[PDB]
């Protein structure tokens, strides 16, 4: 039944609640131009799922141990992925073999055999029950394992030129949605470029060298203490940006942190480290191998962001949404006209029509 | 032209339609209340974006090949993140040497040299074309590569010890959107802690040592089997916290998964194995290597999460939009007034105003 | 006060607004029913926290400074993990030994012991500040480390048959939500299937073997220059599925493409390469290395996914919001009815009582 319906409407004219109502309407027609459409970006899509890809390469050489070291000896693992560390921290074990002696640290220490067994699992390897002699001041639990066991009486040092190193990133990013690819290495960036550049989060955020210390630094942290104890940083990269203005105001957002906080609120575990062994073995058959405890950084580079870029449909459904929220005002203003105008009682009547049975 | 519509309304005194609106209103705000806003909590806002680190150590000895097993042997790789595997079973090939020999693989069976071409590419090195005796019994094509080749006619026994094996998992999480920061290691963990702390997701959840045997049964597998074919266990670690409780009521949900589930339901392809070799060489000038086929658990520790914090602009937004849906009772007080009530035929007379032309 | 409201209407009888209003109100209807709930599939509830797990294995055997490569020598590293690379190139540096040595570089080229400085720290070791002969036609500055240095004035062979391995991907996925699991390994899979089924993006989405330089011919590369400069290269697969329709519709989506992106476009940095080391020691104590310059494919699995599934609360809900914004045409159809169908005073007389004071 083609009939359309249409309500019976009071139109006031009194000045006040002229002026009122439009201030309203102005008030939430303007909340929506500069909050939901300017701040807030409502009449352009977003882009969330970036593709992101990361190569690094460090270099830099040290002296620890009265020899040198560089990338090959200190960064682990050597594939140049977002995750690696950098070593600045060793206790090495030398040629360690299969065997029988006894554990070197105190916690195993033993008078007599009784003492050897299962209380005591942890660390070397598998207790013979024997109670020997690690010196003449010291006894401890006999181990059957790799010989000798590791010593932690006296620190290591660190390996200073570390705070020196170079991180190169190479860093590639698309958003999918608008096929848009940008990195951190501009196309025009040259070989003098590479050679000179110095990053900075705000001056040059195009330089992909990167120095550990300046990554120590911008994260908060002292070198000194991080190498010793060992620690996880961050370095995230962040792509927020605006199709709608040029490819060049796409910028990389660098910013540093310490991931693993828990550690350096911790008196039992402050750092960050991890063993691992180089294997040989001699002319004869046997096999012997170099035991290392690394203390490092780990970096991992976290890439995020999101673009933005104009389209009707939601400039469409979102004005659409200002208009219907304009009316809204209605229930302030009748609360208004109908309850403090001292006119209200002409416009209570004129309005309401009750009705009863 | 300041002038303010309003519309005029029947007033309805009806009892009925009086409880029967005020109802139907009730239900609205009542749906909000309890829905909208406690069970969905659309008072607060959300962060979603947490940043977590992960650090792993692996503790234990096992016996295998009638050698000690310690972490260096077992654990690839070494760098303790948050994905690693406990080698559980090996198939060692000792002292290969670039050369010719010939497969041992039945799957490799010739007679002829004619059948030692293109078609069985797979495996071992390159093939001569020969056909050579790899025993009395059988033989097999001549390939140019690492000799011997492996042999797998007879399977080799797990490492039972490892259902033994710690993994420490320290796991700092921060919600930046809160400035809110916490890990698995609470603050007052001490050394006595960590030597007894024993874990469980529900009656320990800052315990950070895991018995490699309990995540197995967490994910419901069976060590014996897992650790013969291999496979992927996800140690999932959730935080959902609701920052306006104590910080002390944030508190880590550990669950645990076999994640290779497709590997179950394969007769083709049933665990989880991969190969690595051991590369020496002689005072002479040549190579030789130790070929390794390790069958292990591959363990990594997904954390996710997300907080919830008190805010006044979802809470006015969301109120809003309860006071603006609690009038859509209208249309059904609309219908039972107008259509069921005996009195109907006047409401309809006093709402409705006709018109032709 | 139980009183019920209830707005007095005008009920407009012409047949043209009638059409008018019913056919914007079907415009509304339709678009609802065809975009939101068709297209857009508002009616069910969606996962997006898929659950993935990727193992990987490569097989072939390649010719590389004649000797046979297998696994174990080209993929790194060998975890089979989502993330591998296969070493297509190499510059090798046999027995390398800690010493002092000359550069070979022409970038350390010195005349005089004054060249030798802080101005040139990247490469090889710890510069002495002398300057020496590395030949009789260059001379270059004297650095301790490890010697010789690697040289790179002619470029190595790539390892052509890399193009002809095969990479193994077990993917098993999980919508937790729907309690789905499913894998690109169908659980009919039979060891002739994986003997010979030819894996394409189309015609066999389930076959698990795909072959090198396929993947790279679906990214749009060509395999002689990707393998000579390295270079990343995404496998990413897609599970969307609608879990109202068969199980066996749920079919895995795979894309293919060169992550590194930055680099086809740098004149600085073409590719992707990394350093490593085998170390090994005499019968003597002094230990020595050789050095490698890897390039290779970097592949990186990347799973995503989304499921959809009937629920009753979105289809509600949806709905009251297609009933709810049915309305809005009243703003159109009145201004049409009000002022241009020629029997607009008519109407705006009947729909509109002005007041004043
Ligand atoms: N898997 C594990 N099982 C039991 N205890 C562990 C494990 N991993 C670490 N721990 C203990 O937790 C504490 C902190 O570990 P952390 O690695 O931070 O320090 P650490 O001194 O390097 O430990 P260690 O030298 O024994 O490897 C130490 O007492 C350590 O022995
Ligand atoms: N890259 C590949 N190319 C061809 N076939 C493969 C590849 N990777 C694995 N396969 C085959 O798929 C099947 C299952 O592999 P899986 O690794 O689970 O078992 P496997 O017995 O350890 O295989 P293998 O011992 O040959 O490495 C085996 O028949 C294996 O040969
Ligand atoms: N950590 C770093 N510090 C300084 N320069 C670097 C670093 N990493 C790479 N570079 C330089 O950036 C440029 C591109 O590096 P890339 O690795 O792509 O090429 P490359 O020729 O393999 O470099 P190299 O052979 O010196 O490792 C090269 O000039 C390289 O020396
Ligand atoms: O500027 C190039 C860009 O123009 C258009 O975008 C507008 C944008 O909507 C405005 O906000 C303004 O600030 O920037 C542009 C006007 O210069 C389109 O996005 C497109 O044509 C083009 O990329
Ligand atoms: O507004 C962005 C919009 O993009 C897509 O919508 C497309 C649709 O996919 C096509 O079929 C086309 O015909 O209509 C739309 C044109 O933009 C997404 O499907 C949609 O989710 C998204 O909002
Ligand atoms: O309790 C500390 C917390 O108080 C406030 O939060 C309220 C919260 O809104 C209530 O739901 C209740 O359950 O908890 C708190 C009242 O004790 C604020 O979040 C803030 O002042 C403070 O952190
Ligand atoms: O409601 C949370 C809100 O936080 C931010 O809004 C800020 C805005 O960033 C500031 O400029 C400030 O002046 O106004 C708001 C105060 O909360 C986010 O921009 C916004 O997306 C988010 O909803
Ligand atoms: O088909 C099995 C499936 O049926 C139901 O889903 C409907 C779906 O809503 C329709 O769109 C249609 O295309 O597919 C199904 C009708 O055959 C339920 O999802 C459930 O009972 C069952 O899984
Ligand atoms: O519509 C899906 C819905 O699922 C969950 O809602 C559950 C709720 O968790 C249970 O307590 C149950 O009693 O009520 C709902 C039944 O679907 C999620 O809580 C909710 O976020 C989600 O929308
Ligand atoms: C170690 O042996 C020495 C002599 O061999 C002697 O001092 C003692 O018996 C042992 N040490 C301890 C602490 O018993
Ligand atoms: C870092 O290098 C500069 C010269 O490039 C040198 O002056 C400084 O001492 C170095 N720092 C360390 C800790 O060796
Ligand atoms: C390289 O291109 C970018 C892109 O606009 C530009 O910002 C930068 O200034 C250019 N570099 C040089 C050295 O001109
Ligand atoms: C091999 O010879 C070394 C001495 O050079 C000896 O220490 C080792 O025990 C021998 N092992 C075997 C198995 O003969
Ligand atoms: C292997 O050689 C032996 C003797 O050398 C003999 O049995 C036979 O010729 C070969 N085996 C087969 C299966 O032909
Ligand atoms: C695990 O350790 C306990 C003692 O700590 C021992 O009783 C048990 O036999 C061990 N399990 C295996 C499989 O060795
Ligand atoms: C450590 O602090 C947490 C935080 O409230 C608390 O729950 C726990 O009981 C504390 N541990 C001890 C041993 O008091
Ligand atoms: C090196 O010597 C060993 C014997 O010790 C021999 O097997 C090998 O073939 C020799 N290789 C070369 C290149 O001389
Ligand atoms: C290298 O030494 C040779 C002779 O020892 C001689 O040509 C020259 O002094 C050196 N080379 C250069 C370029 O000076
Ligand atoms: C790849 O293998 C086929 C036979 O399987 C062979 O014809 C082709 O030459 C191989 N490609 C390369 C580059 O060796
Ligand atoms: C294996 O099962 C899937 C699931 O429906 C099916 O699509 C496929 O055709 C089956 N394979 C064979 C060989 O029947
Ligand atoms: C070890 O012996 C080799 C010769 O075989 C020699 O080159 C090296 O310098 C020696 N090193 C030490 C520390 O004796
Ligand atoms: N301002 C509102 O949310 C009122 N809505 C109606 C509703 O969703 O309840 C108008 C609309 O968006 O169509």
């Amino acid at each position: 039944f083609f009939t359309y319906e249409t309500p019976k409407v009071i139109v006031v004219k009194s000045w006040t609640i002229g002026i009122i109502n439009r201030v309203v309407q102005l008030l939430i027609i303007s909340y929506f131009v500069g909050w939901v459409f300017l701040h807030e970006k409502a009449y352009q899509v977003r882009d969330t799922a970036i593709e992101s890809s990361v190569v690094t390469k460090v270099k830099g050489s040290g002296l620890y141990a009265n020899r040198v070291m560089d990338v090959s000896d200190y960064v682990t693992p050597p594939q140049g992925t977002s995750v690696f560390v950098i070593i600045t921290k060793m206790i090495v074990t030398e040629n360690q073999m299969q065997g029988f002696c006894p554990e070197s640290e105190e916690k195993y220490r033993c008078v007599s055999d009784s003492q050897c067994g299962p209380e005591r699992l942890p660390g070397g390897g598998i207790l013979t029950g024997r109670c020997v002699n690690y010196s003449s001041v010291l006894r401890t639990c006999e181990i059957q394992g790799w010989c000798p066991t590791e010593v932690d009486t006296v620190e290591t040092p660190i390996m200073m030129e570390a705070e020196n190193f170079t991180i190169f990133i190479k860093n590639s990013i698309r958003f999918p949605l608008f096929n848009f690819e940008k990195g951190n290495l501009l196309p025009n960036l040259t070989a003098r470029d590479m050679k000179t550049c110095r990053f900075h989060p705000d001056k040059d955020p195009f330089c992909p060298i990167l120095r550990v210390g300046d990554v120590v630094k911008f994260a908060g942290q002292d070198f000194a203490k991080l190498a010793r104890t060992g620690g996880v940083l961050g370095i995230k990269i962040g792509w927020v940006c605006d199709l709608d203005k040029a490819w060049d105001q796409c910028i990389p957002k660098y910013s540093f942190t310490r991931l693993d906080s828990v550690s350096e609120k911790s008196s039992v575990s402050p750092g960050y480290n991890f063993r691992f062994a180089k294997y040989y073995k001699m002319e004869n058959g046997s096999e012997y191998r170099t035991l290392l405890k690394a203390f490092g950084i780990r970096f991992d580079v976290l890439v995020y962001g999101n673009a933005g870029k104009f389209n009707i449909i939601p400039t469409i459904i979102s004005s659409v949404a200002a208009f219907t929220s304009v009316g809204v005002g209605t229930v302030l203003c009748d609360i208004i006209l109908l309850n403090f105008l001292k006119g209200a009682d002409q416009y209570k009547a004129k309005k309401f029509e009750e009705v009863n049975e």
